[PDB]
């Protein structure tokens, strides 16, 4: 029916409501490490955070996010692979049932347990709603997680999820900065895609960062106790809300590193 990530609805249903699906630069893909081209004139990826103004932190039924004041250049994406400036809309995270598996991305076939993207639009095309009609209209920095250690920047988000536990729900988010959710490095590899839900609008410069961040199990098992649904329906935990890998097909993926 309405779309979602299970048996009857999930990703493999897709294609009927969203044709595009079987598109020829949909996202995630497995990203081969040793095929993956380095391309010695990428530049550093521009992460400009330090005037970010979060605002309100939501349960869309698909995920959480955190979305941003994007009504001026305060948080900012450039170089990298992009042609001008992109600016931060929303983050949010895919995740699992256990820590095998919650990435869309996959790194020589290996599954993270969670994936960050923050996702960021071109403001050549002065908002978001015209920028996805766009090859160029979007970058989203993907980040994957691991479980181990604490990431404290992350600690603010993990504590409130208890007030947005399902679909609709939203709280204040004010004064969240998210560089606090970034890896030391920012090697990464790019490719052309696709939004990975509904309605997988082919928009995406993918920038994915070969450097995990770390964050502890108690932080993971706090996503996993929101709801897929609407607070008086039957509870279905969202867990494994990713999409797995795509055919690469006429694609190839660039390495910002040796
Ligand atoms: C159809 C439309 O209006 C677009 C404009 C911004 C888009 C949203 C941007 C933020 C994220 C990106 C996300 O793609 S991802 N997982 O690749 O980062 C798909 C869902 C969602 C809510 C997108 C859904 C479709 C939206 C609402
Ligand atoms: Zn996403």
């Amino acid at each position: 029916h309405h779309w979602g990530y299970g048996k009857h609805n999930g990703p493999e249903h897709w294609h009927k409501d969203f044709p595009i699906a079987k598109g020829e630069r949909q996202s995630p893909v497995d990203i081969d490490t040793h095929t993956a081209k380095y391309d010695p004139s990428l530049k550093p990826l521009s992460v400009s955070y330090d005037q970010a103004t979060s605002l309100r932190i939501l349960n869309n039924g698909h995920s959480f996010q955190v979305t941003f004041d994007d009504s001026q250049d305060k948080a900012v994406l450039k170089g990298g692979p992009l042609d001008g400036t992109y600016r931060l809309l929303q983050f949010h995270f895919h995740w699992g049932s256990l820590d095998g598996q919650g990435s869309e991305h996959t790194v020589d076939k290996k599954k993270y347990a969670a994936e960050l993207h923050l996702v960021h639009w071109n403001t050549k095309y002065g908002d978001v709603g015209k920028a996805v009609q766009q090859p160029d209209g979007l970058a989203v920095l993907g980040i994957f997680l691991k479980v181990g250690s604490a990431k404290p920047g992350l600690q603010k988000v993990v504590d409130v999820l208890d007030s947005i536990k399902t679909e609709g729900k939203s709280a204040d988010f004010t004064n969240f900065d998210p560089r606090g959710l970034l890896p030391e490095s920012l090697d990464y590899w790019t490719y052309p895609g696709s939004l990975t839900t509904p309605p997988l609008a082919e928009c995406v410069t993918w920038i994915v960062l070969k450097e995990p961040i770390s964050v502890s199990s108690e932080q993971v098992l706090k996503f996993r106790k929101l709801n897929f649904n609407g607070e008086g329906e039957p509870e279905e935990l969202m867990v494994d809300n990713w999409r797995p890998a795509q055919p690469l097909k006429n694609r190839q993926i660039k390495a910002s590193f040796k």
